């Protein structure tokens, strides 16, 4: 490949975390068009395929629209990175949405799940599968109250080995097909997902759940769900007979994205009480799942700190007279030195990047290099830790100020933090019950990754 992504494009923020990569937030150097960049990893992410089969699969995707399957634009690929360059979408994740709102309906539901199987009915007949098709891949195109669905990660599962990390499978399991845990699957996989989606728009509560991970898998391998809870009664029939119909256990027999379509249930609801019980249960799963998300990063950047926070010091150590001092030229040399051995971060993009990154730290901060790591490391972690705060406050939705222990465990197992290892870590910090704090539930984590 002879095309370098740093020559077009210039980072400008950090947008989250997705499969496979952060995205980006970039501008076009010549245009200003702003796109949102995925940077996949080639060392922290297994090709399933050769690449004559991924650069196939691109060529395809560029060349495909609709108006609920996110837009891709460009593909690079240098000696450590896939960059996938695309349209970036400023409404959210769909389920951030609904949990805002005080009324939500089958007439909103029907219209959500009627534009997710228009984008997943276009690319089944252009042969691309979702297979990990979920809430979080479903953004809203921009703030507004007419905001479309995008759908994001379309083929990537096709190319790209899914991550074993905790940190990355966390509220995978209860959208998953059982026929994609055992090996056999085709497009009918992301009929399910949608299926599992609609069964939480109605209800608030996953059909396959459990206290871990093993427990929600061995549900859906089952395939056996009910519709026993109360807030079923408020729901329509035509409604639970889609949802039977898209949980079809064998696949053959599992209504197809198009069929789905015509059903009596899509057609009524877009040409009715509203479901508060299920806007309670969705806002309630939604801070769940955002909790022990921050929790599993919180830890994991307060490793990545520790291992890149000794590793400059080592760096600084071998470039310094002895007194201890260095000048800016040498901190940039050392900065991109970390990163030629740790692999290049999301956030800098190139050399010019790392430059105003150093000059950020020295704002704050020859100078002391042992000043300047503690800032300069602490930068890295800020979203991680301010993120673990905002996700504890809004999890608290009394306001109480601290969580029970009840919900520590249900926290605790959508993390697949074993039961006996943080019990044992909750003496340590509080011996003398029943609740914790904010700073209570951080030194746990802390303690949970050898701190
Ligand atoms: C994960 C977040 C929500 C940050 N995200 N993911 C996004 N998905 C994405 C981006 C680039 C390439 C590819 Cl293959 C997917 C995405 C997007 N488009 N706009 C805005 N936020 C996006
Ligand atoms: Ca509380």
């Amino acid at each position: 490949s002879t095309a370098i992504f740093s020559d077009r494009y210039k980072g400008q923020r950090v947008l989250g975390k997705g499969s496979f990569g952060e995205v980006i937030l970039c501008k076009d150097k010549i245009t200003g068009q702003e796109c949102a960049v995925k940077v996949i990893s080639k060392r922290q992410v297994k090709q399933k395929t050769d690449k004559e089969s991924l650069l196939r699969e691109v060529q395809l995707l560029k060349q495909l629209d609709h108006p609920n399957i996110m837009k891709l634009y460009e593909f690079f690929e240098d000696k450590g990175y896939f960059y996938l360059v695309g349209e970036v979408y400023t409404g959210g994740e769909l389920f951030d949405e609904i949990i805002s709102r005080k009324r939500f309906s089958e007439v909103d539901a029907a219209r959500i799940i009627r534009q997710v199987l228009s984008g997943i009915t276009y690319m089944h007949k252009n042969k691309i599968v979702h297979r990990d098709l979920k809430p979080e891949n479903l953004l809203l195109e921009s703030k507004s109250k007419d905001a479309n669905i995008r759908i994001i990660d379309f083929g990537l599962s096709t190319h790209f080995e899914a991550s074993k990390k905790m940190k990355d499978k966390i509220g995978t399991a209860y959208y998953i097909a059982p026929e994609v845990l055992h090996g056999t699957y085709d497009e009918k996989c992301d009929v399910w997902s949608t299926g599992v989606i609609l069964y939480i728009l109605l209800s608030g509560c996953p059909p396959f759940n459990g206290a871990n991970e093993y427990d929600i898998l061995k549900k859906v391998e089952k395939g056996k769900y009910t519709f026993e809870l109360p807030q079923w009664k408020k729901v329509s029939e035509s409604a639970k007979d889609l949802i039977r119909k898209m949980l079809t256990y064998v696949p053959s027999m599992r209504i197809s994205a198009r069929d789905a379509l015509d059903h009596e249930w899509i057609q009524t609801y877009t040409k009715v009480p509203s479901l508060d019980n299920a806007i309670l249960n969705i806002r309630q799963f939604q801070g769940t799942q955002k909790l022990a998300q921050a929790a599993l990063l919180y830890m994991g950047s307060k490793l990545t700190s520790q291992d890149e926070t000794k590793e400059l010091t080592a760096i600084f150590h071998k470039m310094d007279n002895g007194d201890g001092q260095l000048d800016r030229a040498e901190l940039i040399e050392g900065y991109k030195e970390l990163m030629r051995m740790k692999g290049q971060d999301a956030s800098m993009l190139d050399a010019s990047a790392v430059e105003h990154e150093v000059d950020q730290v020295l704002d704050a901060v020859y100078i002391e290099y042992s000043e300047f790591v503690t800032v300069a490391m602490d930068r890295k972690t800020l979203l991680s830790r301010e993120r673990l705060e905002r996700a504890f406050r809004m999890f608290d939705s009394d306001n109480s100020g601290k969580i029970s222990s009840t919900e520590l465990a249900t926290i605790f197992g959508v993390s697949d933090v074993d039961s006996e290892t943080w019990k044992s870590v909750l003496s340590e910090v509080d011996k003398n019950d029943g609740e914790v704090d904010f700073d209570e539930f951080q030194q746990m984590l802390l303690k949970l990754c050898g701190n």
